[PDB]
């Protein structure tokens, strides 16, 4: 604990900036300042802060081996934690628009932005364009004289592009790459040709892995002047891959989770995703399933859908998880042995990182 | 013309480019690829360029006054043309995601990107995402070792906000300030006391001038290091007011132009807009007016439409507009003289834009 709450601290700060920045330069009248305040605390607050919290983390790490001044101390902890709230404003930023995407109805418990009454889709649209425009005045303002500056903020751009891209892999994964036709409306794949691992993992790097765990690991490194200290190709593979690993979680839940749990009701099947469950029962099916599971997949229909976890549950994919998470388990520690020959500290903030994954 | 086709090619370096990296570093499969080149072209293209060209235009009067070098005209010529694209491509972001908002049909003659059969508002949405996205991979590739680039980002992040703002400004002007409130559903204004022009003003300044009107004169600045040779103040000023006054032309042709002529269908009306026209219209009527206003204003049906046009052309709305018309060539002309204190090349670039705006 201790370091959330001064992380939490933090956010006040950034909020209040950016209200008076809009009051006494964008002449913001008190009642829409409001709406973006209410906006702000409905889409950054609620979760974990778990993104963020991990570029404290490791920048927390460095300080335990690095001789600074107290003042010094306290100007890392403080970018650490800007940096911190730059990606959850990142995030919130895309989790506004993709709810919008796929039509969403739950997200931690409460009403996806855009279906909060006085909101609507016209408006939650905008409030997600800025809640990414936030993330640069924090940089512009709270970084205007760091040397890390022209590092972190083509860091985020890049991150933010990967994102971006990741999410039209997710959102077109239903349909044949082939029949991709700006005028020809598209519909769904029939032979399922393209729920491969090699394309599954595809989706889930640039869609989650990059802004999830290498954007708070390096921006950690970044606010620390700690770069040099690492091989990035090493803090690379590493987040591809326990970032992999989250988002196939988060695959089996939605499926195999109850809404109460969850904090949303699932609807992969619905929604026809190219999830691990699919990809993996594909890896692993007869022919009679096959058939079965392509006569009752991307379908609305409660009945069709009960097909699909009924199968799940036949084809035993407890079994390929348990495979895969031992194959992960074991290849996350020995990158963290890798990672021990240039960034003891780093490793161990990275080892941190992934039980804090394997855990929840 | 010439300076055109020169800009146009530079379009094609930016396409290649940016779907180059795509396929070589994001992994992209040649029928995404496809979707992508569309999507530019669709969005990018078909438009004036009126805004990418002004930053080529600042940048080529400087060029007659000042000593550079063969290859040095044409490293300026191509950064302008980068800016300029850099534009219009933020551009096609807002204005793909204003049209997703607003619930438009027509747009330059051809449909909204978001009703393209094979598009859907799920990804456009993204796509519009990615259109900014594109905005930076453009400064940071191309302008990588340029001593304008940390300036350059900070003025086009900036002006980004300012337009997310006044989209906020904008969507938000139909209903009460009072009222407002994320968990009530927003009723229109039956008073309209915020159709005043204090109000109207600070809607079109940053929805529209900022990134219309200023990103570009500075955009040629930067491009050209002649920020120094102009007052910035001044430079500000006279884009607010050209701005205002193109957005106020709008505002007009939207209810008096034939939709062959226009591009689209307007519904100002329909959408309850605070519009030049309203908002002027409420400073001239009386108050039986002014209740058959109300009782027709915002509303969708054809005949309460009609109410209003006809109101419009006995309110004699020809007549203020022309005292307005008449009020800005007033003080722009007086802006230009100005100008020509520090930057009499700048100042005949200025004046290149006001008849370019006047005249259209
Ligand atoms: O949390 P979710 O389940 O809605 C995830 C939504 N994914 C987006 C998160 C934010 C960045 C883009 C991908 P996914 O459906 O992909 O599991
Ligand atoms: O060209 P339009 O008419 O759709 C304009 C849409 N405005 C947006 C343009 C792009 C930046 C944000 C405002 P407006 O309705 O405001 O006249
Ligand atoms: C985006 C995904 C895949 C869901 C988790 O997002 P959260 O934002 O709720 O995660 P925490 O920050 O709460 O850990
Ligand atoms: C955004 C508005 C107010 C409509 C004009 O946009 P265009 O993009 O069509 O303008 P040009 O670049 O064609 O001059
Ligand atoms: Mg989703
Ligand atoms: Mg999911
Ligand atoms: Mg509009
Ligand atoms: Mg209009």
């Amino acid at each position: 604990m201790a370091s959330m709450e001064r992380f939490l601290s933090v956010y006040d700060e950034v909020q209040a900036f950016l209200l008076d920045q809009l009051q006494s330069k964008y002449e913001i009248d008190p009642n829409r300042a409001r709406y973006l305040r209410i906006m702000m605390d409905t889409t950054c607050l609620g979760g974990k802060y778990f993104r963020g919290m991990t570029v404290v983390n490791v920048a927390e790490g460095f300080l335990a081996v690095t001789q600074h001044d107290e003042a010094t101390k306290e100007r890392i902890l403080h970018d650490a934690c800007v940096g911190g709230w730059m990606i959850e404003f990142l995030q919130a930023h895309y989790l506004v628009e993709d709810d919008i995407m796929d039509g969403s109805v739950m997200r931690r418990g409460k009403p996806c932005w855009y279906r909060f009454p006085g909101v609507t889709t016209q408006c939650a649209i905008n409030d997600g364009i800025i809640l990414k425009s936030w993330t640069q005045i924090m940089a512009w303002h709270y970084f205007a004289d760091r040397p890390f500056l022209k590092d972190l903020l083509c860091l985020f751009q890049k991150v933010d592009y990967a994102t971006a891209v990741g999410q039209m892999y997710d959102v077109t994964s239903m349909c044949d790459s082939n029949k991709l036709d700006p005028e020809v409306a598209q519909p769904m794949t029939t032979d399922f040709a393209e729920f491969t691992p090699a394309i599954y993992k595809r989706i889930v790097k640039y869609k989650t892995t990059f802004y999830t765990y290498l954007l708070p690991l390096v921006m950690g490194l970044f606010v620390s002047e700690a770069a040099a200290s690492v091989e990035m190709n090493l803090v690379e593979r590493v987040a591809h891959l326990i970032g992999e690993y989250f988002q196939v979680q988060d695959d089996v839940m939605d499926c195999f989770t109850p809404p109460e749990q969850l904090g949303k009701v699932g609807t992969d099947i619905e929604d026809a995703k190219c999830s691990w469950l699919a990809v993996t029962f594909l890896g692993k099916a007869n022919a009679a399933q096959v058939a079965e599971f392509k006569a009752n997949y991307g379908d609305k229909d409660p009945a069709k859908v009960a097909v699909v976890k009924r199968l799940y549950s036949e084809a035993n994919l407890q079994a390929d998880f348990a495979a895969y998470e031992a194959e992960v388990v074991r290849e996350v520690e020995s990158l963290i042995e890798q990672l021990k020959v240039k960034s003891p500290t780093f490793a161990e903030s990275v080892a941190v990182v992934w039980e804090k994954t394997h855990k929840r």
